[PDB]
């Protein structure tokens, strides 16, 4: 078989599956940005991913660019939509709106074209659409990448999940298994709003286990214990592990805060203690990180690089306390209303307390008044949460 | 080195111990009951468990018993406490008495042992109990066995925590490697108070992890959708795991249910929500299921073998609706005013509904009235809670 896949979006989750692909089959991707269409001709990648990259300019990818629908989506086999998509917490509307217009094209032009959607979409939106619009080729699958490293995941993947149970799924999650380096790659065939509700229940259990690990470690400072021998022996346990059990000041990221509460919203009905929990439990300790910067009285608290350390920062400007910030990567001098310094022995001379996320060795000079609940951020080989 | 161990309690935990330890030191069990001790003279085990049976009987053990305690404690090099404890929720009483007991005991008979207590006792107990008596020689070591895999556990042990930093803390962690079959076990040395707390957080994180996926249970229940397929694919995530993950009526046993309770009281004066959401999660669950079996409006439930089922039957009687159980192992007519019946296919026939922690051959006569949410209970390789 030598299939042709339309990628419809060009950002890491739709240009490595189309990488990935290009290996074996015929792939065409779809951008509207000229600048980009070219770029990508010339074999060159407009985002920021080492091995796409490589694999661009290395390997014999049967992989082309183009800004025409027609010529990207006749004659496919599949289309994966890759498009951008963002939930607000706020109103608890999930815009989909790229989607729905890669469905509404690809109806038009490729009738028979099977769509995968890669992008993020609400629990229900596979089935609902199929039903508003009268149409069967809509398939959700969910991606498991690190922008960065989309596609090492893509070639080294946890599992493959296609939302559904049908042999044109099989041959899909036989392309992605076909070009991974992994074998023998875990390979799970669900229904629809099932397979939509994964990442949300798997992004929650990991800012659950973030939360816990917190509420342990504020136990420890309230009591005076060590944080890391308690850690430490708990997750020798081989059903809790060594993972995801570093200490901060909140788990955070355009991820954890994001789904823990678009899957609290759809527990609106549903009785629970643990969901909402997730969710109150990143506030309440952030309130104890900054009760215990505040109880040291600080004059000025500066902010060593820089999302839930913005969140301690508001509980501290809060107290009329003035912030200040040292992050090198920052041009501008105000952040928040907060200073930016860009010396950094200004920096640790003028703040009375230096907050981190992480131990660096230029504060072993200034240990003593920098806080820090870290445990694990400069052990390399080490999983857990970062943002 | 060839040293004396005395066994302060002959339960699972200290006849395990003892006789791990008895293959290469000389062990001393302890025990006021004459009947026991003339047992364990005669290489009979008064406790159920295959391998210390076997050991005792097969094995050249440097082992014996006796009821006096000048004959036990004389010459201990090291004293194991391992009598029976007990801590009440309801008044947040944690009952020591034995092992203070003992402690006044070896402190009187002979102060230089070293005391290692792996009896369950409240978090602070051995820092406090040293400064009020005075002594030096208490360290406190968990127990992570198995009733009635006691000695298996110790031979193949998860990780072995002494709660001392010191070479005598180090030496008994070296009795412990050298009788274990494992090889290379995890060992870890930390502070008194910090060890104490080890089991607490691990337990209540297994029952944390009860509670998130008996909740994403409830949400598919609600939602009509298949909770193995969501299951197994958030669990495919490596960080997350197919373990502990199999949907029940609630966490129980005679563990879970108290160290989550323990655990939070010790929270008193401590932010949190995770802590007290865990127990507050297994009250909702057994909320949920017992709703989901009344609104089937049966005229009997019955409950297909013999805690957490033990809490919705509570519900379901709460509603007048009378209860009928299923249990060969139960010899009286009555278990909290319901009725035992003996007959299988009597009960069956009589149960509007049958409840039960897992599917059995004998029910697939009656599949269609049967309400079960387990998932794994029939795989017999698989991990996870079970009471």
């Amino acid at each position: 078989e030598f299939m042709k896949i339309t990628i419809s979006g060009t950002g890491y989750v739709g240009l490595s599956n189309g990488v990935l692909i290009a290996q074996n089959h015929e792939v065409v991707a779809l951008d509207i940005v000229q600048a980009k269409v070219d770029m990508l001709n010339q074999k060159i990648s407009p985002i920021v991913d080492k091995e796409i990259q490589e694999y661009l300019a290395e390997k014999p990818l049967n992989f082309r660019a183009t800004t025409d629908k027609h010529d990207a989506y006749r004659n496919a086999d599949y289309v994966i939509i890759a498009t951008p998509t963002d939930y607000d917490p706020k109103t608890n509307y999930f815009n989909t709106s790229t989607v729905e217009a890669v469905i509404r094209d690809v109806t038009e032009i490729n009738p028979n074209a099977v769509m995968i959607i890669k992008s993020t979409i609400p629990v229900g939106f596979t089935r609902d659409i199929k039903e508003r619009l009268g149409i069967d080729n809509v398939i959700f699958s969910p991606e498991f990448l690190r922008e960065g490293r989309a596609l090492y995941d893509n070639l080294h993947p946890s599992r493959i999940v296609i939302g559904e149970r049908s042999a044109r799924a099989e041959r899909f999650a036989d392309l992605l298994k076909e070009g991974a380096i992994k074998q023998d790659i875990p390979t799970l065939f669900t229904d629809s709003t099932e397979a939509e509700a994964i990442k949300l229940f798997a992004n929650t259990y990991l800012a659950l286990r973030v939360a816990y690990f917190n509420e342990l470690d504020s136990y420890a400072e309230s009591q005076g214990l060590n944080s890391k021998q308690i850690i430490e022996g708990v997750c020798l346990d081989p059903r809790i592990g060594n993972h995801y059990n570093n200490p901060s000041f909140g788990y955070g990221g355009y991820c954890l805060p994001k789904d823990t509460k678009q899957l609290l919203a759809n527990y609106e009905s549903v009785p629970n203690n643990i969901i909402a929990a997730i969710v109150d439990a990143n506030r309440t300790r952030k309130d104890f990180i900054a009760d215990s910067i505040l109880a040291r009285k600080p004059k000025v608290v500066g902010v060593y690089r820089l999302s839930s350390i913005q969140g301690i920062m508001k509980r501290i400007k809060a107290k009329g306390i003035p912030v200040i910030i040292y992050e090198p990567v920052m041009q501008e001098d105000e952040f928040f209303n907060s200073r930016v310094v860009r010396d950094l022995n200004a920096f640790k001379q003028e703040a009375d307390v230096i907050i981190s996320n992480r131990m660096a060795e230029e504060l072993a000079d200034v240990a003593d008044k920098v806080y820090t609940r870290d445990l694990f951020g400069n052990d390399l080989e080490h999983h857990h949460h970062h943002h």
